[PDB]
């Protein structure tokens, strides 16, 4: 396409030279304190799915998508994050989620709970919990907030709570006997019971709250939406019940609701906006589903109230189960939407005493290649013909997963298909159920108070030992301290 | 695995502690002046490249290899670097490298001018020339030095010296007609007339210096290893013709004579290794040729003579042709060999006055993952097997290139198979003769004063500016006024 | 030109339709508690001052320009503002500012006064003095702060803590005898003695504070910068002294000292950084002297600490001066600057709890124009040469002011100069010393708790009407009503 | 601190039934808050002020039954440290509580009785820092 402006290098010397001087005002630190955290996980969201989604988000717009900004890429300072698991080479949801919100890295398919754990064997838990940097905040004056797209008992959101061995106690009703009655108690369970002042909790999972086989507030004619505690308990109930009575507690869910609500109002909120998993931004209901954006929009609001700060994680953690399913037109469409959301909050809050974090928990083996032209749709074509099988080919294809189709001993001619659908999957090297996470690093973009802390090379770890710092809670101490 | 120290919480809080210790030491900026810049361009170096070659250089040391640091892993300040060109989404060798070269983003295909010339139409080259750091260098009175493992006239260092409307044009044998008619020369013959005292000049290509059809100096019954120039041009000899008077002169082409050579005491080296792209470091001759590592040191050597320092610009621009024939074992160790030289750049120069950026033109469509687990080989197997045809796959897979391999519809059993051999090439989505690029984003390693203003996500033609703000050159000598 | 992605209607409708879907969220309005209060005034810098302002902001960054986004054009609610002073149609920059400050209309020429009291006659000051909103935001507990780049007791400024029956009673050097003797005091005294705990004053204005012939401390060899205080007043050591007990006080005059500051340790900010008005942006000391940018950082940095919050004025007060000489490219750089500045206000608050409101006090004669292609240089020519005198012009031109130029019964033509320079003098109608101002309506932008309250067309005074009313300080406070 | 539902030294009947002071309700509504006693600052009287126990026996861990510590609850003395972290003054007694099991005393470096007696190990008179 070429933009004509570019074609004149003092345009592009002028734009660096600005660059510059920024990065020469960006040498006056922000050592003030963290009254407010806020941490943002694209689950999934690796270095590629970053760069694809900055060129989606321009390309909503009309404009070639890979000089745009993404949000997240305005924040001053990146770092990499080492993501493996003690356990693994190529992590998983859950252990990665103890590593950047615990501070301690654990085995896969554990949350809460350290290294010294195996999953699934029960007996192994206590003496190896590890608490989060959210128990850290409520132990220090602040609010503490959940928001995701997720179940909010699936696996990143629960290791800000929960202490489980295996990922997939969802509830009671997932779990085997042993574990049942060697004492150990679901997530759904330790969600309501672990810290019982949580704040603001968003997202899914209806049908583990609601007594076995009880019918969806949503949907009564879904038997898959019905409840499953074989417990008999309304952890909606038991939820309100833990809360004072001389305080507002409200428990939502849909969007009419939420867009309703009065902030200055609601001193602790439930919503459970699907029995399971939210829906896809593409797929969801204007009217009856909020958005990602809404969420976070509101419970800032609410978490705004607490004098002493507040600690906000929000995983926009459908990005993961669109690359998992191959539909890379969700993954993006996803992770652009996390954006909006870090866009919003940025305007509800001021980086002189807020400390952002945008990263990932690990990545996926999501690519895209093919020496497109400038502005190339992400989900359109190479621009000619295969040098072997004379077929044409897509920018995005995957490492392993489903989009694998070799229709009768030859690969898919893609031409008379719709790649551009929503529902596309890319094709991959390996057929597989799913698509795999990847083991590279991810980025680590970090503003407001202390960010510059978070830089090089670290291991993933680090990051909420970073935070820590900053807000003067958990372990260390120092940033607040006199003999510093 | 799942080493035992690492199931302490104690192991990994007092590990992140430490680090979090050396950040805020960081928070002492290294504001001195660059006497000397040294740039390590991995051609190709994607983020997965960078993680993948961190483990292997630690399975090399049969440690589990994940918890490795690379050299280039303890840079202090990283960050990520949009790699895109004014043509071409997923970019080439020679527009990216006129970018971080010159600071000016370009088209794909051409060097060392702006967009406003058009690819092999020579009459849109003059008046659209960029000069590059290595030219500003040269001006401000410093030792320039040029040390690839690809020829010296490649697209990468050729971006250097140049100003050419074909990455193509090498000899003036490699070149259309008209092309020669309308007067541009080719690329060897710039490396030796436009900048006439480079100080540095190390690497393959020497065919490309000798006229038509003359038996090479190392392979003398090699027919394609001879000279390719119609000039009739000795450019060695027209090499030597152009130093001053009273200086010592040397052109090496063995690996023998470069470590005979006495370093205090030469002046203007010419090392010619190879008649085209110098070998990988894999089926590198012990006897005839030297190592990256290797002609990086007597680089430096000859280099830090110069009062007032030297730029040197190091590519271990093989990994790119690594990538590019599928053989991930071949890239990775390149990665690696091009981190030793890191190493040894680093003992031979000081932080306190040597700005070391590491960065890479682009990437590639290179992904591992596998669900592996901690301490698998890299090139190693997934554990288990397909869910869609039941067979194995290697951790380490392609977007595209010639790893497509169906065995009669079905997909290659790589059990039958060494997945572990050098010149193996996993397996891809799409079968292509050359496996391409990958239009995602590179990181950018800085150690040295100014470093930290390599911060963010920025263009990739900021890099050059940070260096030559960094060290009195070029346009903004900002950091030399009297301004403290 | 014409942009690829303008031929699509998709793209123009698609725009349309996100500009809607924003406009309708819209509707939840932001009814919560001022609790800072920023106001953001450009002087002079009318409606057509920000459409030329707004390209030249993109045509720095090499964009033809006029699709650009300012930092105000991002504010969701905007209005027009009548400005006529109560005896003048056009207005001056002194009478409008006692009422945007101040809520009540006065006469050209007067600070912190009404319409009762006369030009130059002190004996009308007695009695019929209007507080401004510094002094009712102060009287409800949180810090107040002036910014400006002109003087700190300029025509605009004084507002905010003087009432002075001429605003150019800078010092007791500029009064005459007849006013000292009826007992009056000069705005740079009053800027000290009347609201004695302003937490930040930053700007220009040093010569007014040091006794007469007292040699200045940047400029040394000048006796234009020479003390002027024939009190023999040094009221930079006047102001530490009516501060409380265990406070820090500083007084800087250099950008070194601006950026020294530790905003944890500052409790009193004193900055007076040039002896008059401070340099135009273009013009400024890179090392001596801080932008309004700069300024504008620290001092929300020191007054963010007040748990009540704070209220701030911002005055980009040289644009006014710019448009005057008729430099047209001084006047849109003074303007780009603010809005740099508009835009660093917007990071370190939050529209939740911050109302910010960016305006101006009148507008000048300043217009552009002539069919310009898109992305023409708004300091360029029109396309075709006037087909009366065959001559080219300039797209800007002036209704009166020193640009105008006639070379002998002849008007200049303009290609033998260099009408891009920085201090060009676009051609005007009617010659002067200096351009005038412009008795046309100028916009409001306002952004967060209760900004849905300067809606329409209204009169000038109710601005600080509606900052009072949302930060729950002043006359009217049931904004704050326990219901 | 609690209400009547909970049944001393019965640990497990404490959450749900705490009740807050009004010291609590000052400091959130931003005065400054202190409490001076004579007696022990963990004592029955002023311990109202900031903590919610079953027993006000237990002073410091050192006089919790290990089923209380077992429960989870916590001394006295940790809670005036920990509950409300901004008690502008706090005057009286009980040292001895704030220390580490068998640390001397400041004051009475011979005595037998007045030694530390944290099983938490803790300081908490740097806690309070
Ligand atoms: C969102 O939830 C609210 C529940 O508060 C729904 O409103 C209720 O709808 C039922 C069905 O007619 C009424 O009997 C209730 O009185 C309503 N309550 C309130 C507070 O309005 C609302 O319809 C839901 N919206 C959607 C789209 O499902
Ligand atoms: C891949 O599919 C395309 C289209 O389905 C094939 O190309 C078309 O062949 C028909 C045959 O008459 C032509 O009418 C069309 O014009 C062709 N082009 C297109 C874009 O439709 C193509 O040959 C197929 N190739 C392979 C290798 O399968
Ligand atoms: C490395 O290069 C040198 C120089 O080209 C080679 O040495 C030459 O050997 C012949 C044998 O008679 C002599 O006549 C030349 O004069 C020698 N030159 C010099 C400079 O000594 C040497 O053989 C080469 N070694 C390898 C391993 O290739
Ligand atoms: C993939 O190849 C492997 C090895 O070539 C097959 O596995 C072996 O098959 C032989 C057949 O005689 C058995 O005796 C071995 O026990 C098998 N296992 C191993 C580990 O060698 C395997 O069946 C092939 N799978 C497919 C789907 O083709
Ligand atoms: C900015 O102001 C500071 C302080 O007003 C100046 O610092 C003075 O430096 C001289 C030496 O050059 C000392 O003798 C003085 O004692 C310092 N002043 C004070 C008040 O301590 C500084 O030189 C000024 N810088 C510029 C660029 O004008
Ligand atoms: C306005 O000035 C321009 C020059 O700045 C005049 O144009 C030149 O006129 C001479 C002869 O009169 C020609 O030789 C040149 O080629 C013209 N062009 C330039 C760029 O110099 C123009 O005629 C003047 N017009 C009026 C009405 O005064
Ligand atoms: C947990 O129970 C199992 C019974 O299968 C036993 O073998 C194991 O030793 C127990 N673990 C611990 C830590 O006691
Ligand atoms: C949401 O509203 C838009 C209005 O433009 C409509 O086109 C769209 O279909 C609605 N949502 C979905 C999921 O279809
Ligand atoms: C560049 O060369 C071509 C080759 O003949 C010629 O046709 C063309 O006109 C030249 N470019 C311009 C701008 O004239
Ligand atoms: C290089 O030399 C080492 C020992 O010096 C030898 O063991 C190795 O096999 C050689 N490698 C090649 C590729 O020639
Ligand atoms: C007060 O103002 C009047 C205006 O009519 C003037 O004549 C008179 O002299 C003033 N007062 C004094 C004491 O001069
Ligand atoms: C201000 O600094 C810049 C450095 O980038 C320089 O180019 C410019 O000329 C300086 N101008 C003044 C007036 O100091
Ligand atoms: C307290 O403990 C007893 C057994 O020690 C248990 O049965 C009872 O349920 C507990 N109380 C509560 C309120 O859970
Ligand atoms: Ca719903
Ligand atoms: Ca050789
Ligand atoms: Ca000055
Ligand atoms: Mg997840
Ligand atoms: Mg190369
Ligand atoms: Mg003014
Ligand atoms: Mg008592
Ligand atoms: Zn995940
Ligand atoms: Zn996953
Ligand atoms: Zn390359
Ligand atoms: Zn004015
Ligand atoms: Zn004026």
């Amino acid at each position: 396409l070429v933009p004509e402006k570019e074609k004149d290098p003092k345009y592009w010397r002028d734009q660096a030279q600005e660059t510059l001087k920024y990065a020469l005002e960006l040498q006056k630190l922000n050592t003030n304190v963290a009254k407010n955290v806020i941490m943002f996980l694209g689950d999934g969201m690796g270095v590629s799915t970053v760069t694809a989604a900055r060129i989606l988000k321009g390309q909503l717009h009309h404009n070639p998508g890979e000089e745009t900004r993404l949000e997240m890429d305005k924040f001053p300072f990146v770092a990499l994050s080492k993501t493996y698991n003690t356990n693994a080479q190529v992590p998983d949801s859950a252990g990665t989620a103890t590593a950047y919100l615990c501070g301690v890295k654990a085995n896969e398919g554990t949350v809460g709970v350290s290294a010294a754990t195996e999953r699934s064997r029960c007996n192994t838990t206590q003496g190896n919990e590890v608490t989060s940097i959210l128990r850290w905040a409520k132990d220090a004056g602040k609010s503490v907030g959940i928001v995701t797209t997720t179940r909010v008992n699936h696996a990143t959101p629960s290791a800000a709570y929960a202490h489980s061995a295996d990922r997939d106690w969802y509830s009671d009703n997932e779990m085997p006997p042993e574990a049942l009655s060697q004492g150990c108690k679901d997530i759904a369970y330790q969600l309501m019971h672990n810290i019982r002042d949580i704040d603001v909790i968003m997202g899914g999972g209806r049908k583990y709250m609601y007594p076995k086989n009880k019918t969806d507030v949503e949907y009564e004619s879904d038997e898959k939406a019905r409840g499953t505690r074989l417990d008999g308990l309304d952890l909606v109930d038991t939820w309100k019940s833990f809360k004072p009575r001389y305080k507002h507690s409200h428990f939502i869910w849909n969007r009419t609701e939420l867009l309703t609500l009065d902030p200055h109002n609601v001193d602790y909120l439930l919503g459970l906006f699907e029995p399971g998993d939210m829906q896809y931004e593409l797929n969801r209901n204007n009217v009856t589903d909020p958005s990602l954006s809404e969420m976070v929009v509101v419970a800032i609001q609410i978490l705004r109230k607490n004098p002493k700060g507040f600690f906000l994680l929000v995983e926009g953690g459908r990005i993961d189960h669109g690359h998992h399913e191959g539909k890379a037109k969700q993954a993006l469409h996803e992770a652009v939407e996390m954006d909006r959301a870090i866009g919003q909050a940025g305007s509800l809050t001021s980086s002189e005493d807020t400390l952002t974090v945008v990263t990932a928990d690990h990545s996926h083996v999501f690519t895209f290649g093919g020496y497109t032209p400038r502005g190339n749709s992400i989900f359109g074509l190479a621009p000619m013909l295969s040098d072997t099988d004379k077929k044409p080919f897509t920018a995005i294809l995957y490492g392993n997963g489903p989009g694998y189709k070799v229709v009768g001993g030859e690969r898919e001619n893609v031409s008379m298909v719709d790649y551009a659908h929503n529902n596309y999957q890319a094709q991959s090297a390996v057929p597989l159920r799913h698509e795999t996470h990847g083991g590279e690093d991810v980025a680590v973009f970090s503003k407001g108070p202390m960010a510059h802390l978070l830089h090089g090379v670290h291991e993933q770890n680090y990051v909420p030992h970073v935070m820590a710092y900053a807000a003067c809670i958990g372990a260390n101490l120092g940033h607040c301290a006199p003999a510093a």
